[PDB]
């Protein structure tokens, strides 16, 4: 009250939260977050806040001080992930209509009346930009990109054309079309609020004088009342309102948090545990999403039953069921994850392409893609204009490569550049250069094997492998428990189909949950004989000089015509490779090779 | 892999001279395989320096050995993203410009480390063919 005179909205405020139906402070447990609010986005409101809690109908006013004495101690707070007035604004403007809604045109009026008043009767485009950005303010918001252009973000709300799945979400518009319709129509009903006000001062009694002003300006808002409605005087209003609706550090905080998943039915958060869904009004800037509606997992559903039959087929191996599920269940998560990645071959029919593709799908396009498998089979880096296909996995966490003409060498250079957590750079079409963040489970499954043409720790440990058990044959030949029957309707159809997709939803996030329960949130402690083995057995293979000490060491020597004999060993029945090893290669020379242990030349 | 040296653009790179720019920075290279040097001429052995890492971290720490200890998986998978390392971090190097800039005057050629000039001696009687 002692600041009562300054900032009227401060009794715009104070009339807002007066409409207040039921008890809603209750105590400060549950109801702390609103205050929170307050406290948070009202910062210059040191004294108010704590004027706030005199105000509150259970507070020291009725002996609560103790309830504040929890709030009042994080005075500055240091304030994390913030909550913003407009939760306030939503509010006893849907819980509590009119009132509220009648002091917020009573608001507008004064604003537009002093406005008026102050020019005559003359209306620019600067005063009905203000006038609008204290009228929608909550709703629209402008940032600069990347490219210095200006875009314009809504905030979607039910009950509004839209497209499918974008609700409860910031939506991008090249142009706020609402905004030209709102400010040609509602805006009307505020200049006839004037003009009625104007009509009835006139039939006030006054001086002769007084009349005469009265009419000069009345006249004046007429003249200038039709300008509203001008295309160009639009326009301009728009491109003014433009600064006053400006927001600093919007579109980099864009989509960054990644325990928040956009979904077609609101925002999914997995923050805690059971995930929890948001479809009512929040605040996180959530603006990529998919188009999956998210139900919590239920075996008993029809369709739950046919997918887990259909992982049961297509690995008989419980663990490495497991395995891939957990492994699988880190691409909701776009945040920072292990060093992993894995391929998995087999015979043609095995299924690769089903699962591949209804994950891919199933995380959507926002956040999964397919990538070319020359993005990692060229080892040649780009100096100017980097790939566009290396740009595709931007905030993508899933990733996955079927493409292979007889066995194919990997660069195993560009790897790191994939598998490391870290950052690298990457310039976009004609725009700017930019730098990423590599947070994506990618994966590659075709037919042939894969040479990593190295023998070195790290890539060896950052690398998985598996193989196809099961074949499916229009023959399915009895004795053959790898054999099974086609199902083309799982491939043509059963993947367009929604609620297939939604239930292969419930069921990764019931693992990502299963996962974030046990084993802590690590995934190198799940144990898996079949996958270490196979993985240890690829290990064995393509190392040329274990095989050759394996089979050819049994039981001048230092390098002058060893190099000649390894050359002989692999080059000569293999086509032929060139061998620069040598007794630089100290590691080969001190190799189980060494076992002769002739350290003289 | 190992990788040789080819004595092109390594004087240029080392050359303090003035498209064409100059070059304010700290260049550095390392790996885990020996570098190979073709040339032999004073040049470029007037400059560059040499060495040799001693500690290597393994898990299972062998004993009768100090180069062992074990690897720390929270140094590199956190510890760079906190703000608060990064800021010590900063501060420590900035000290350590301060130290080089009170003493030894301001140029690097000025502080002994004997080991250093003795492994890179070494060095270069190696790669002498
Ligand atoms: N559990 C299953 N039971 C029966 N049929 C299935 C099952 N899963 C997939 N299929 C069918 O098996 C066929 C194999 O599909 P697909 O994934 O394209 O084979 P693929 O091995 O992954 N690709 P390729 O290796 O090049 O032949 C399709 O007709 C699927 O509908
Ligand atoms: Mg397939």
């Amino acid at each position: 009250s002692i600041l009562m005179l300054h900032d009227p909205e401060a009794r715009y405020l104070h009339k807002i939260l007066n409409l207040l139906p039921p008890e809603y402070y209750v105590e400060y447990p549950l109801w702390s977050n609103v205050v929170f609010a307050l406290a948070n986005t009202s910062a210059n409101y040191r004294p108010l806040a704590e004027w706030f809690s005199q105000k509150c109908p259970e507070k020291w006013n009725t002996g609560g001080k103790e309830k504040l004495e929890k709030l009042w101690n994080d005075a500055s707070h240091h304030t994390e992930k913030k909550i913003t007035k407009r939760s306030i604004m939503y509010w006893a403007h849907k819980h509590a209509p009119q009132q509220y809604k009648e002091i917020v045109e009573q608001g507008y009026f004064s604003i537009l009346a002093e406005y008026v008043y102050s020019y005559n009767g003359m209306l620019e485009h600067y005063m009905i930009a203000k006038v609008i950005y204290a009228m929608m303010g909550n709703k629209f918001v402008v940032d600069v990109d990347s490219n210095g252009k200006y875009v314009w973000f809504e905030f979607v709300l039910p009950g509004q054309p839209m497209n499918q799945g974008e609700i409860w979400k910031w939506r991008k518009e090249v142009n706020p079309d609402e905004l030209h319709i709102y400010i040609s129509e509602n805006f009307s009903r505020v200049m006839d609020r004037i003009t009625e006000h104007i009509k009835y001062h006139l039939s006030q009694p006054h001086e002769s004088n007084i009349l005469n002003y009265y009419k000069k300006l009345l006249k004046a808002f007429e003249r200038s009342k039709s300008k509203i409605f001008n295309d160009s005087f639009k326009k301009g209003v728009i491109r003014q309102a433009e600064f006053l609706f400006r927001q600093r550090s919007f579109i980099q905080t864009l989509d960054t948090n990644p325990h928040l998943l956009g979904v077609g039915n609101g925002v999914l958060s997995i923050e805690t545990i059971p995930a929890k869904l948001i479809n009512h009004f929040h605040e996180h800037p959530i603006h990529q999403y998919t188009h999956i509606c998210y139900v919590p997992f239920n075996p008993e559903n029809p369709w739950t039953k046919l997918l887990l039959n259909a992982l049961q087929d297509i690995i008989p191996e419980l663990d490495a069921r497991l395995w891939i599920m957990f492994y699988l269940s880190t691409a909701i998560f776009r945040g920072l994850k292990e060093a992993l990645m894995l391929l998995w071959l087999g015979g043609g029919c095995n299924g690769k392409t089903f699962l591949m593709r209804l994950v891919a799908m199933v995380l959507g396009d926002h956040y999964a893609s397919k990538l070319n498998i020359s993005l990692l089979t060229s080892c040649r880096e780009t100096a100017e204009k980097p790939n566009s296909a290396f740009m595709r996995l931007k905030g993508r966490g899933y990733g996955y490569f079927e493409e292979t003409n007889k066995s194919e060498v990997l660069n195993t250079s560009r790897l790191k550049e994939m598998v490391n957590p870290g950052d690298v750079t990457a310039r976009e079409l004609n725009q700017k250069q930019e730098s990423f963040q590599m947070t994506a489970t990618m994966v590659a499954a075709s037919n042939y094997n894969f040479i990593i043409d190295t023998t070195d720790h790290g890539t060896w440990r950052r690398l998985r492998h598996y193989r196809s058990k099961v074949k499916f044959c229009h023959n399915p030949d009895p004795s053959n428990p790898y054999e099974k029957k086609e199902d083309p309707r799982f491939i043509h159809e059963y993947i367009m189909d929604p609620d297939c997709q939604n239930a292969f939803f419930s069921i990764l996030v019931y693992f990502w949950e299963k996962l974030q329960k046990e084993y802590n949130g690590q995934i190198k402690k799940v144990f898996c004989p079949t996958i270490e083995s196979e993985t240890e057995a690829y290990r064995k293979s393509q190392d040329t000089l274990h095989r050759f000490i394996t089979e050819r060491v049994v039981e001048v020597y230092n390098l002058s015509e060893v190099v000649t004999a390894y050359a002989e060993w692999y080059n000569t029945n293999i086509n032929v490779k060139r061998h620069i090893a040598l007794e630089l290669s100290q590691e080969l020379e001190n190799s189980v090779l060494e076992k002769y242990l002739q350290w003289s030349p």
